[PDB]
């Protein structure tokens, strides 16, 4: 029926989640930007926007059929973004699984792909970066199609499809 924007995304086990939001809560304030929810939180591999059914069902096909060992990732780097005013998570050195998935996604579908997990948006005022927290690393095992909605000025991912990686 109606075009749903979509994207594809790897997502963070519930505990570090958790660890993350904590240490958000710590070292920024309510003036340093506004804040992702934790249910929000992740690393988008292929941003489509507005997809017919069509586009959709025909990408679901394209996305099956991609063929992926399983790989690791370790969140080293946190950073901040002056223009795009964003204070996000990341990798120093993304794993070669994480790039190839991230391109073949991108390849199907269609900046450069720089993966990183946004903590804070509206972060327009410099700040200092503090360095993530220790150990903040998991074994990723699937990718997910996501279609987002905003409801009362506040954002709501809605999964539809999810794709395990070969392990």
């Amino acid at each position: 029926s109606e075009p749903q924007r979509l994207f594809f995304a790897i997502d963070l086990p519930a505990e570090i989640r958790e660890q993350i939001i904590h240490w958000r809560a710590k070292h920024f304030p309510p003036e340093a930007g506004r804040p992702v929810a934790a249910d929000n939180l992740h690393l988008t591999l292929a941003f489509l926007g507005e997809v017919s059914a069509e586009k959709e069902k025909a990408l679901s096909l394209l996305a099956g059929r991609i063929r992926q060992p399983g790989f690791t990732l370790t969140l080293d780097d946190a950073g901040q973004w002056l223009r795009s005013r964003v204070v996000w998570l990341g990798m120093r050195q993304p794993p070669r699984g994480l790039i190839q998935l991230a391109n073949m996604l991108r390849s199907q579908a269609a900046r450069p792909f720089h993966p990183h997990i946004t903590l804070l948006r509206d972060a327009s005022e410099a700040v200092t970066i503090p360095p993530p927290g220790f150990n903040w690393s998991y074994a990723v095992t699937e990718f997910t199609l996501y279609a987002s909605s905003f409801a009362r000025g506040r954002t709501r991912y809605t999964p539809l499809k999810r794709w395990a990686l070969t392990q």
